[PDB]
């Protein structure tokens, strides 16, 4: 879901257009996912996050989303700071002041984990039983 | 964010891997997001959202995803009932049995909108003030 958002249950960062797109907020959950400290993010560039087999043409989609205003989702290989690898599902979308100009990016990041068949049943189930 | 899930809350749909990857499975999101009933939906394919301009190598990235097995997310234009064209940030990922075998994909689907500044504030402002 997302695209209301809560700085305490969802992880998103949010881009400073104005300032090369970098980092000027991170919710708690970003800071729980990628163990990285505020001193070490806020300011700085989301690609810190990217390492060895990050797919260059993922990224390449991302920038040319981003140079045009337009929402994207796409799966690039990240890292921790503990330099585990994960899987993360990356949701971009622009936000525009009412001149119709994008002032900042926010970005929804999800870690993949596995689903299993049981969580999804009960998903599927439409009660509490 | 998403991938506890609700199939109250969140839009998705479930597809049976033994049945040709059709629908087993919708949420009430889905069918309100989409205008669709289940009587159209269940046991099809999910493809009848595609249309004019949804971008073929954004499919062909969908159907590789599946046939590795991988979670995948990507932006596709889909359309609603009423032929209304909507963008969809669709995030895919399998699930799995004991054996390790894919029984199931689930599909999270969010119809893009503009997210303004004011509501971003909101979401940034580690309070209810
Ligand atoms: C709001 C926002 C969030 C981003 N979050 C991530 C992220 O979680 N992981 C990542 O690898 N790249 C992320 N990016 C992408 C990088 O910051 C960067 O835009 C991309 O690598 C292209 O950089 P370049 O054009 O300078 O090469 C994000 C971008 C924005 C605008
Ligand atoms: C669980 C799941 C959900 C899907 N949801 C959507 C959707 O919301 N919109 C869409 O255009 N395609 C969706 N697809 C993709 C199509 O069903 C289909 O896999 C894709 O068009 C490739 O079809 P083909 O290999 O038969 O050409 C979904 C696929 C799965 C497995």
């Amino acid at each position: 879901r997302g695209s209301a958002l809560s700085t305490f249950k969802h992880t998103f960062v949010v881009a400073d257009a104005t300032k090369d797109m970098a980092i000027m907020y991170a919710s708690a959950g970003f800071y729980e996912m990628t163990q990285y400290g505020p001193e070490d993010v806020i300011g700085k560039n989301c690609k810190f996050l990217q390492g060895p087999g990050t797919d260059t043409e993922e990224v390449a989609r991302i920038r040319r989303a981003i140079k045009n205003g337009e929402s994207h989702c796409g799966r690039l290989l990240n890292y921790k700071k503990d330099g585990t690898p994960f899987w993360n599902l990356l949701t971009l979308a622009p936000i525009k002041n009412e001149q119709g100009a994008v002032v900042k990016f926010i970005g929804m990041q999800v870690e993949v984990t596995q689903f299993t068949e049981g969580e999804l049943e009960k998903a599927m189930r439409p009660n509490g039983l």
